């Protein structure tokens, strides 16, 4: 038993991290095959970021403006191209360390584990959601742009996510690993700010339910509520629309506590209504909103990856 | 900026991970150079649990009684010896993996990182604090035993925690690597039970300085205290004294932020006794404990590893 906000284990992607130098500028690669992966701001200077016509400031590079260093041990760039936002550096060595691995982007509501890393060296790991509004809640200082997100699924990584800046709220943007950004941001420096979130209902409706299964009921009621009653109720608290989707996504969770997805929104209309009057839920004096269905099932079941 | 529940990059820990069978049970252990490191309750039959003359128990075992599965690759086991609580399990194969390592002992109240591990694959990584009362708050599934709790200070893993049980309240209890109990637990079914805990005061004003580095003011105040009184204060919401060893060790974040660490008690003293009144601190409603003023110097300065 027991819930914390957990994070896939991130050696797969410890071994991919490189750090990638172009000019004063030094940020984290992602280095998969003979390709690393990186910020294409990595190219600009600060007067660059103001207005950056990427085309031109890469037609100015070569090869040899871009230092790669894998570990101590430097990596000969071979040939450059921007995908997008991204930079994809050719190197003269396919990283032996290549894990299977896809490039998929995710969704707002969905989670991923990030490897914060600086100057190519792995920092911390740690899990996010990606917001509705494709913000993230990250934990990011300088030197950790190129730094990337992921989730785990047996023994392939499925990468979803590099960060390329923080907005002005101290969240966190970046793009795929295709290049393209989450949300209406741009790697230039203008005055973009984060915009209007949502809570993801469906995740604290999983929450609540990871709740049960380790024992927290208080909140549990005989009351129930219809789908659009309860969405009346959560667009009233700037919570997302539950879907008949979100509530067959549920329906394990349901199963497994015998609580019907609808009586859960009934609790947690009350919850929305009443607050929580000085108790907790699994530690939390707020409605958790950063877990899956996916990540409830997987931590209060068992689920393992190699 | 922003702030996570941060752990420490899991590869090197996940590459030790192996899974050791003993009859029916099997659990992970930890293969660090030639010897693999596991709970020797892994020995016990369900019915040697309620009363376990481990000795008797291990002196009827043979090498052969031992299975090591490293992934897809079975170890020879060539020697075991129980040292306190854990199986010394010595193997044919020294682990080409073997981290720079350390087993050390930790404080209750500092933190670690968990991999939580089932069959010997990684299943995710989390941040732990010891508690005062020697548990931990985990998230542990059976199989989960002899995962394993670590820092990690540049290249060398410092182990300090391995898993053996879970308490009635859901919480976790297990030994250091060298096989003894943190707190008054005993590896055999008892009814212990994890006993008054109490919160962690000189995490919570190092997450208030974290707080404030962040840009969450809020809480502060023109207002200062006295170590005693502001102790008086800790001791009726169930905190731990502060110290002056405490006082020095938020210097640093003292200094970073410009408020007197005896300041920052003050602020703590009225959210203690006010509450938050519906506010949020780094995302949190309740007063966190399980950052120690290294973990946010860390965060909020930004130190890798290598
Ligand atoms: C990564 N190493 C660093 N981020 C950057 O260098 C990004 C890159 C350049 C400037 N930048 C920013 O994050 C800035 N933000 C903005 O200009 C924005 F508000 F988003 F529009 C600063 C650092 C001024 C907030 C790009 C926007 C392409 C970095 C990443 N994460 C946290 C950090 F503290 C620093
Ligand atoms: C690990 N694979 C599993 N834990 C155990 O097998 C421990 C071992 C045996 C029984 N046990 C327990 O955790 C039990 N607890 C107690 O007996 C206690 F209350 F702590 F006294 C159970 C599982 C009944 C709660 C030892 C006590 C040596 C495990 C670990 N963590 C979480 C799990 F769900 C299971």
């Amino acid at each position: 038993s027991g819930f914390r906000k957990m994070a896939f284990p991130s050696g797969k992607v410890e071994g991919c991290m490189v750090q990638v130098t172009c000019g004063t500028t030094t940020l984290n690669g992602l280095w998969l095959d003979d390709v690393v992966y990186c910020p294409r701001h990595v190219i600009c200077t600060s007067e660059d970021m103001l207005n950056p016509n990427y085309e031109d400031l890469l037609i100015r590079k070569s090869n040899h403006n871009f230092l790669v260093q894998a570990g101590n041990v430097q990596l000969r760039v071979i040939g450059h191209s921007m995908q997008n936002c991204v930079l994809k550096l050719k190197v003269d060595t396919a990283n032996p360390k290549t894990p299977k691995y896809k490039f998929v982007r995710i969704q707002p509501g969905q989670t991923f584990s990030v490897l914060a890393c600086y100057n190519g060296s792995p920092s911390g790991v740690y899990q996010c959601a990606m917001r509705p509004n494709f913000t993230i809640k990250g934990s990011f200082l300088n030197g950790s742009c190129g730094s990337v997100g992921f989730n785990i699924d047996y023994d392939c990584v499925s990468f979803c996510y590099m960060h390329h800046m923080e907005l002005p709220t101290g969240v966190h943007a970046g793009t795929d690993l295709e290049g393209n950004f989450y949300g209406p941001f741009v790697d230039r420096q203008t005055a973009q700010a984060a915009g209007t979130d949502t809570t993801i209902t469906v995740n604290v409706l999983a929450w609540l339910y990871a709740a049960v299964i380790n024992g927290d009921r208080w909140f549990l009621n005989r009351f129930t509520t219809t789908l659009n009653d309860f969405n009346l109720v959560a667009m009233k608290y700037n919570y997302e629309p539950l879907t008949q989707d979100h509530v067959d996504i549920l329906g394990p969770l349901s199963a497994q506590t015998g609580i019907a997805v609808l009586d859960m929104c009934a609790s947690l209309k009350e919850l929305l209504q009443n607050g929580m009057n000085g108790r907790t839920i699994l530690g939390s004096a707020l409605l958790e909103d950063e877990f899956t269905p996916f990540d409830v099932v997987r931590q209060c079941s068992g689920v393992t990856f190699q």
